[PDB]
């Protein structure tokens, strides 16, 4: 389409079904969740932000990102060190899995971050944007499958507190992405990035499934 945020949401419908589909995926909505396979989700979304916000603050100067910069909005790097903090203990940091898929997508992350920030945007809106949009239900789905104590800790991912409507703010954000200027070269250059972003995170639920059948 002609806004960004279209084009980008019609260029991924395809590879975002397939990552639906993804055993693992398809599994996790069907409820179907361990605790290992969950502790594994989430030690891979702290690498990938860890990589991305890392990357974000080094562009967020720039012209090519600084339009969707909502570092108090949107920031999972604390929420996640709590929750492993609770998932794998006080020193989750040592023991934590770094597999090759996420060594991969963190990769790809830096790549972009230091040669082509232009396409940091396609991460970000694959990453928030889509974290914001099914946290609520894949939070209540781990919550009934793992059950876990009252110790009120381990969930904090799914919830960001400095936004009160998800709705309101995902049209901030599509907004701030159109209005964000680049060639033409360019945004075909951030559609594909998306696709690719997609992608990683298909090769992710994959070898995730695969270590977990074992
Ligand atoms: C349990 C599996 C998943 C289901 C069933 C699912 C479902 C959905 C639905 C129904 C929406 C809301 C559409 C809207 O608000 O217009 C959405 C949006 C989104 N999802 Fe997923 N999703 C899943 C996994 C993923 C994964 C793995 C990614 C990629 C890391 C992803 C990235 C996104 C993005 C970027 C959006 C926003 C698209 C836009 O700008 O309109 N989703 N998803
Ligand atoms: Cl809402």
């Amino acid at each position: 389409p002609q806004d960004l945020s279209e084009a980008l949401k019609e260029a991924t419908k395809e590879v975002h079904t397939q990552a639906e589909n993804a055993e693992f995926m398809r599994n996790f909505q069907k409820g179907q969740v361990t605790r290992d396979g969950f502790k594994l989700v989430m030690a891979s979304l702290y690498h990938i932000y860890v990589a991305l916000e890392e990357e974000i603050e080094r562009n967020k100067e720039s012209p090519v990102f600084a339009p969707v910069y909502f570092p108090e909005e949107l920031h999972r790097k604390a929420a996640l060190e709590q929750d492993l903090a609770f998932w794998y203990g006080p020193r989750w940091q040592e023991v934590i899995p770094y597999t090759p898929a996420m060594q991969r997508y963190v990769k790809r992350l830096h790549e972009v971050g230091r040669t082509e920030p232009e396409l940091l945007v396609a991460h970000a809106y694959t990453r928030y944007l889509g974290d914001l949009s099914g946290g609520q239900v894949l939070k209540k789905i781990a919550q009934k499958a793992l059950d876990l104590p009252s110790s009120g800790e381990g969930l904090a991912f799914f919830t960001f507190p400095n936004i009160a409507s998800a709705t309101k703010f995902k049209q901030l954000y599509r907004s701030r992405m159109n209005s964000l200027e680049m060639t033409p070269a360019v945004r075909q250059r951030v559609i594909e990035e998306a696709k690719t972003a997609f992608l990683l995170n298909i090769q992710l639920f994959e070898e995730l499934q695969e270590l977990l059948t074992h």
